[PDB]
């Protein structure tokens, strides 16, 4: 299995959401993952691994877990705080048979606290910590940013930060410990920016009217002539000269670029020229510059984009694509994933693993 | 220094936005930052670091800057690709005096093609992979979700995991590499579940019409009676079940929870039942069970809301709040953040790395 964790053992206990992320990504990289479900998957989350099943109430099934356990590296599971406990999978249990595990508990709320027994999604998380409050249009309500802050941007990807460095610790102290990943918590630091511009007065609790919510012209989607969208990242001054020269505006004529109280003005002249042409027109004539002007591709025009062609950022797979692995390794690099299989046999697995 | 990464040294090459936010969260994990900059800081984002400065286009800055990356286990460092390079600190140079050295690129398009040497931020590259478009409503133009998706998510997150599982090969190999980590690629990994989806039919490219933007009712926020919101996650249907019977709804007055076609329906008579009162009431009425309701909370109410008290998510600093650091570790916790001190002379860290 190629790439830099070539050699790492993770058991996976199925659950949903952020856990199966993590797992993915660490199977991407290289590792060994055997994924525990109840007794084909065409989920292409499911690539890189291994499936076997258990019954984890049962004292057979319990007890082919902690083999497993036993030699594993890592275990990802995301159930309500109590219910490893419960079933004998436990972090003391799983101490007994192996100290040197990496224990990986994937919540929203975290493993105590008033909310810690409570359901929730990715929307509740961010709702609790400022995230999607700060999120969308002053003249509309919160719009949720799919699940990618919460579920994954601050909690799969903490998990895999907390797994990965509790290793470098176990490189120099022999031991492994218990990693608590909560969303409400990972998603607060992925905000950390936001913090520090409140106290600075670089950010304010009114929505979208920040630099980076909507509430600044250089930095939004434009409706063009076709009814399709270029997106505007033009923060620098040079950006900013560029994506006018681009449009043909004379700077003269305009109000300046941090004029706020001209940024009603800014705006509607900056929609007219955007909408005077389409899309792609505007990919040509900003072609090569630094104006920060992008076309905003659907999901289905994607693999046809030249950047994204070049560096084969995706694979063909089932109806289409998926993301190949990311980030990428100079030296020990990551092969293609390897699909969800047929269940196999968890004796099997052992005797794989001796 | 606390925390799971105490003994690591990473030098930090100053610039914005995704490279500072991962050598912080390294930092917050117990590592040995050292920051270059050019000839106190009041940014919470520079916390848990030492800051030096050399001007590194000059013989003698060069020298001192490769003196310190002689020493370290990681460097970061975000210009455009060629920048190091031209400046005698490219992956061949540091690796002729340190081959155990992490050099860790963090760029939005990446270290190759057609787009890497043009500007741009984190709306440019979600703009070019699907994500960008995917947010937000029907109606409305493409919302960025902040720099929450490029520059975190799928930008810092991913520079951390490539950063942490490259010193786990170097365990065997002996040796570093470079860690090529692109916001667009980080991005693609961090919306796997929806490229996923997309080919099963749980996921359209139809802005606004889906099961997370959203497009369904029992999963979006709503305004309230004081103009403020909740956000309701309830997909499961016994969080469903549960969100009708705090709002004092039968289910059999109500469609059926998915009936798409009836969506509209079912969402006016939820529209109309969480304006009846304002949003702390029914922050009340959802405080315990499972119907995932919560209050969406702006930023300067956070640090009031109990769940967030209890398990001291935030700190005081500056006169706001900043997120502690995550995950959390049971062994070797991290400590509070240590704000960002007044410089240091480079040839007094030089001494202290022994």
């Amino acid at each position: 299995m190629a790439g830099p964790l070539s050699g790492l053992r993770v058991v996976e206990l199925a659950g949903i959401g952020p856990g199966p992320h993590a797992a993915m990504i660490l199977g991407d990289l290289g590792a060994d993952v055997v994924r525990i479900d109840r007794p084909i998957s065409r989920d292409a989350m499911l690539r890189n691994r291994r499936i076997v099943t258990a019954d984890l109430k049962s004292d057979q099934g319990l007890e082919l877990a902690l083999k497993l356990i036993a030699k594993a590296d890592v275990l990802i599971e995301g159930y309500r705080p109590g219910v490893t406990e419960r079933l004998g999978l436990g972090p003391e249990e799983c101490a007994k048979v192996n100290d040197r595990l990496i224990y990986a508990r994937m919540t929203g709320w975290g493993q105590t606290g008033p909310r810690s027994q409570q359901a929730g999604h990715d929307i509740n998380y961010i709702s609790l910590n400022g995230i999607l409050h700060a999120i969308g249009r002053g003249d509309e309500r919160p719009v949720p940013p799919l699940n990618l802050v919460g579920d994954f941007g601050g909690g799969s990807m903490f998990l895999l930060v907390g797994i990965l460095a509790a290793l470098w610790e176990r490189q120099s102290s022999g031991k492994g410990q218990v990693v608590d990943a909560a969303m409400v918590d990972g998603s607060s630091v992925l905000i950390q920016m936001m913090w520090a511009m409140r106290a600075t007065g670089m950010w304010t609790d009114t929505r979208g009217a920040n630099m980076l919510d909507g509430g600044a012209p250089y930095y939004d989607t434009y409706e063009c002539a076709d009814g399709r969208y270029v997106a505007v990242g033009a923060i620098a001054p040079q950006f900013y000269a560029a994506m006018l020269a681009g449009l043909g505006l004379d700077a003269a004529e305009l109000p300046p670029q941090n004029d706020r109280a001209r940024w009603p003005e800014l705006r509607a002249l900056l929609t007219e020229a955007f909408a005077s042409h389409d899309r792609d027109h505007w990919g040509a004539v900003f072609a090569n510059s630094d104006a920060c002007v992008t076309p905003v591709l659907a999901f289905g025009e994607v693999h046809n984009e030249p950047h994204i062609i070049e560096r084969n950022t995706f694979y063909e797979a089932n109806g289409g694509w998926q993301p190949m692995p990311a980030p990428r390794f100079s030296r020990t690099a990551s092969s293609q994933p390897r699909p969800p299989a047929a269940t196999i046999d968890i004796e099997a697995v052992l005797t794989d693993w001796d």
